[PDB]
């Protein structure tokens, strides 16, 4: 599923991401925009053999199991394929664990590079919330 901007903002809010760990909703939408382009089926293979999955590009080295990342963890206790679903519940729950890990949203390098310090509220402007 390719989400609309305001549709994703609304689903992210309902799953409780708005101001999670102090990160306003626009931060999460911006991150999803640049990680996945709002596509829940997005995948990216990394040089270390791991793979990023889903609307928030959660990485198999630590957070999910895909059976092909040797010496990896599954801290969110899910199959990585659950992160590709049209329903973002697993992605949101796993993002809550990632962002609580000590480095906040810098865990998403696309967020640090492309969202941090910008006008992230613009990503939810004009949305019915
Ligand atoms: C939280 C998380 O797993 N982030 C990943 C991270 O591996 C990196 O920033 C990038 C690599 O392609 O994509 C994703 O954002
Ligand atoms: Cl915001
Ligand atoms: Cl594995
Ligand atoms: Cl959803
Ligand atoms: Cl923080
Ligand atoms: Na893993």
């Amino acid at each position: 599923k390719v989400f609309g901007r305001c549709e994703l903002a609304a689903a992210m809010k309902r799953h409780g991401l708005d101001n999670y760990r102090g990160y306003s909703l626009g931060n999460w939408v911006c991150a999803a925009k640049f990680e996945s382009n709002f596509n829940t089926q997005a995948t990216n293979r990394n040089t270390d053999g791991s793979t990023d999955y889903g609307i928030l590009q959660i990485n198999s080295r630590w957070w999910c199991n895909d059976g092909r990342t040797p010496g990896s963890r599954n801290l969110c206790n899910i199959p990585c394929s659950a992160l590709l679903s049209s329903d973002i519940t697993a992605s949101v729950n796993c993002a809550k664990k990632i962002v609580s890990d000590g480095n906040g949203m810098n865990a998403w390098v696309a967020w640090r590079n492309r969202c941090k310090g910008t006008d992230v509220q613009a990503w939810i402007r004009g949305c019915r919330l």
